[PDB]
């Protein structure tokens, strides 16, 4: 009831979605670099939540009697030219993520496989506020342009969003 | 202050870290898929106190005032031939990560670099419980040899490990 | 990532809930000439569900990176024959809100944008408990065909939904 | 609202709901006479949560406007030949009720029926957990294969979950 | 310990309880569909009830050591002339189940089965109360010949009974 | 007890506050696409009290026995040239209705009419506030010419005006 194509199909968004927490992870390391802690947490926070989309997939895939399969994590950059352009490559990142959901949601569609359709359907509601929650930093950021002092209070705002895992 | 030497080993220790995360997550999804649900769980919380070891390294590189940097994170295996032959495998882990923490203070002490040795102290006497606690349940597996009844038993004790992530 | 035709045919929509808005609106002023205040409070309650409506729509615009532009908003009937009769008017434009909901899902679907669709998912779903609300009723005026002690009996019984806004 | 045609498939589907609870009910007095308790309670439950799947289609008609019709709810088997055999086609039986849906789901979207497709979703996102918590089971069947000890450790945890009309 | 006809008898009755609850259903859906939601939910209870019965007579079946067995569930009648009219059906329908009891109690002492007498001491005296119930709104029901607002304060009075199982 | 004159100018000024809400959800929108949600989310506070001043005039209405007559309401302006160029326009706005309201007071004067002139009294005493609310932010926004930074902590501030019905 998971077809092999499905199947593959699945475990590759799931190796995204890990990915995903690398590369904020990534961002994280870079913004703890500038001295930007609350961005840091704030991009901490945003790996878990990305461990935890991997977990929908991975408990789906289970659920339909398929067989998870781990993939490498590839490396993730290590720099930006500024927070700004690491922003848009989040924004550029998570318009990637929706584009190979709708893909899914294509191709469950054309597979006449209802279960999976449906499970999808969560993810795609998930990418618009992940979409919107990117872009409304990212716009913040532009609006930042030659301001320390904003720069600064935007990193205030952040550090109210932290990781759970670290307790 | 972290010599350059240094911190490429805190570095490539931090990927360690993160690997094992990803070994015991493989392992979960391989007892998962056996339908061992405690198991699968015990795996999962392993997986994250993995993450948490992961970041003692990050947090230390930034307190020394180095710059995390990431690598690949190398596809793990797929499978077992057996629960005990997976805890095997998770104990030979630890020993290697054991040999890896004696590696590493080892070069902190030949660098004369106090502060890093001193960071270490933390994972060596980590690894000893960790080794502990592996080897507690292969034994128990031994001891499980061929009777499902006891594997059924294992299952629901180690059921009492939970990942904190999931909620 | 919103199409020029989508954002019109979603500002179009916005303008469509306020407009029921309104008319509910007309509808409570109709009922309060009558004296009917059960009949009136409700109506205001239904206008206020409905600004709901139209908030909704123009929260996802704005997430969706789109603009908002307000239209307006058409001089609603002043009058209806009877109770009856307004609720017979109250359903069918809900049989219009549902045909136009319809069509902007189908036109989601003609675009391809997996996002929109999903959202109006909650319209659909909405729009059946919406006419089932105003069938009811309209149902029970029907069976108080002349029988003003029953129209007195409904009146009371509606009383009971509040308009939060006075408060 | 409803064509004729949906309107007999709808009620078609309410039955068979039925149909699943009688069989479930079949089943416990299938598991009470083999003495097992735990397994019989699990299934009365299982029979309760069919009759309330029953009454999603019964609102859903009526909400609708349309009217329920019950049919005859044919005499379920007596008898299977083990614990497992009851499961494998518990099993099957939700396979089947599985693809009802779908086609049922199928035949929503060939009569441009949004409401009716939009309130199947539920049942699409249902089923899934049907089938994953009878073959979950079914599985703790298999590894059971020659042990009582096991059958009996199965049926004490599966003694958690009872039906709520007794009280 | 049960004698063959003793046992046939009991399963017969049993399965006449669940007959009941499915004509009581069907009347649910008759009163919810003439609009008197009240009658309607009052029927759900009423054959929520009847599945008590089936059961008290499924647990004295195992209780002394024999063998339910579950017969097809014949199709209830749709539609009844008038509220009254299927009141009268019920209540003709209940005075059915007691003749059936008293059938029942009869072979008890002939077979001098005290046991089993013992047993439907409790249907005759639950009988007495069903009866006597249905009874009751049959009459409220004749008092309100040619006047629908008495139908509806009725109505609203029965819907202070409701079914606990949607809960 | 009321003249042909009074209602019309009162459901007039009915109108005109409807209108004042729609301006300033018109507002809250342009301010929405700057990314600047205080403000927007204060203009949506604004706008819900003007429906609160629109039925303050209903009622009054009603309690002299007259007659609500809803007019359509004009599109508002869809942009500004700069968040102080939308206070400027709100501003301008408040004063319309100011003046409206003397006028309306004038009327009532003119024939001697009390009730609605003492009536009035609550507005006079409403829209000195209404302006100096208005003002204080217009004249904050001048102090915050070309400063970024200002216009930051003023979105913030502004903020703590939530609308009240989102729930
Ligand atoms: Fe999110
Ligand atoms: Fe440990
Ligand atoms: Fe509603
Ligand atoms: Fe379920
Ligand atoms: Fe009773
Ligand atoms: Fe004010
Ligand atoms: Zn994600
Ligand atoms: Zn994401
Ligand atoms: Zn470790
Ligand atoms: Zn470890
Ligand atoms: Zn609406
Ligand atoms: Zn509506
Ligand atoms: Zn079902
Ligand atoms: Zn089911
Ligand atoms: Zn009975
Ligand atoms: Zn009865
Ligand atoms: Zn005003
Ligand atoms: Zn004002």
């Amino acid at each position: 009831m998971l077809s092999e194509r499905m199947l593959k199909a699945l475990n590759d968004q799931l190796n995204r979605e890990l990915y995903s927490a690398y590369l904020y992870f990534a961002m994280a390391a870079y913004f703890e670099d500038l001295g930007l802690e609350g961005f840091a947490n704030w991009m901490k926070a945003q790996a878990e939540e990305e461990i935890g989309h991997a977990l929908r997939f991975y408990n789906y895939i289970y659920d339909r009697n398929g067989r998870v399969e781990l993939d490498e994590i590839p490396k993730p950059p290590k720099e930006w030219e500024s927070p700004l352009k690491a922003f848009e490559a989040a924004y550029e990142h998570e318009k990637f993520i929706s584009k190979s959901i709708y893909e899914l949601a294509a191709l469950a569609e054309e597979e006449k496989d209802y279960s999976t359709r449906a499970f999808l359907e969560w993810f795609i509601n998930e990418q618009v506020e992940e979409e919107a929650s990117v872009k409304k930093i990212l716009d913040k950021l532009k609006f930042a342009k030659d301001s320390p002092q904003i720069l600064f209070m935007l990193d205030k705002e952040l550090s109210a969003r932290a990781p759970k895992l670290p307790g």
